[PDB]
């Protein structure tokens, strides 16, 4: 019960993963940016909630699990309890959001960040209400086996700027990328 946002890093051909990992070499400032966006809460004494499907939870290195300073929720219909290190397990995105409204969490969470994977995004994308997409455009093609859903530009507007988000083209390990913010309201 705060903002609902999706954050993703996409190659030119819309890939986000390849054999359980992201397709390019590690980009430390892309990770630094992902960490600060998802960890920074807007209010005082609140923490943001991160929602992720199971394959995404297992692609984070064990040392980095759970993602520090955030409430980590995993989506799965197969698991019986949250994986080791996870704070909550939900069977569906609606239940994950119905949970935020439990007195439990109702007072602790600021923003909800959808961090993947593809089915998770596809659904938050069609979910109604106000939604922002924070897209990292990796400007090169990468062999992938999982993709980000098509952004409908009649519903999503690309913003010209956003506070805290660099506007220039970045480059790291010879890969250029840029940060984009899209907003919907329906
Ligand atoms: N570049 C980037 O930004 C990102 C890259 N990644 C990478 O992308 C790929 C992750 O892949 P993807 O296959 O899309 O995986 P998810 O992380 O979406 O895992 C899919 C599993 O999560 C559960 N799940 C997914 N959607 C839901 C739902 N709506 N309700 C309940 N359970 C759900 C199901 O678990 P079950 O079968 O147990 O029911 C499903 O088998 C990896 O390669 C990862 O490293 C991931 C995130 C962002
Ligand atoms: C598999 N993967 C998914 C992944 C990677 N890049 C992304 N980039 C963005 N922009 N959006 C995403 N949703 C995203 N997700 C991972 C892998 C590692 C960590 C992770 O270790 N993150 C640390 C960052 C520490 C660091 O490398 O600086 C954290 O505290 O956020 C996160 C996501």
């Amino acid at each position: 019960v705060g903002s609902l946002n999706c954050i993703v890093a996409v190659s030119q051909n819309m890939g986000i993963g390849k054999n359980g990992d992201y397709p390019w070499p590690p980009l430390r400032n892309e990770f630094r940016y992902f960490q600060r966006m998802t960890t920074t809460s807007s209010v005082e004494g609140k923490q943001n909630l991160v929602i992720m499907g199971k394959k995404t939870w297992f692609s984070i290195p064990e040392k980095n699990r759970p993602l520090k300073g955030r409430i980590n929720l995993v989506l799965s219909r197969e698991l019986k309890e949250p994986p080791q290190g996870a704070h909550f397990l939900s069977r569906s995105l609606d239940d994950a959001l119905k949970l935020t409204e439990q007195p439990e969490l109702a007072n602790k969470v600021d923003m909800v960040w959808i961090v993947g994977g593809s089915s998770v995004y596809k659904e938050a994308m069609n979910h109604p209400g106000h939604l922002k997409l924070f897209v990292t455009r990796i400007m090169q093609d990468f062999e992938s086996d999982t993709f980000f859903p098509e952004i409908d530009l009649e519903k999503y507007k690309l913003l010209p700027e956003y506070p805290g988000v660099l506007s220039d083209v970045q480059e790291e390990k010879g890969i250029k990328y840029k940060f984009e913010v899209y907003e919907k309201n329906d």
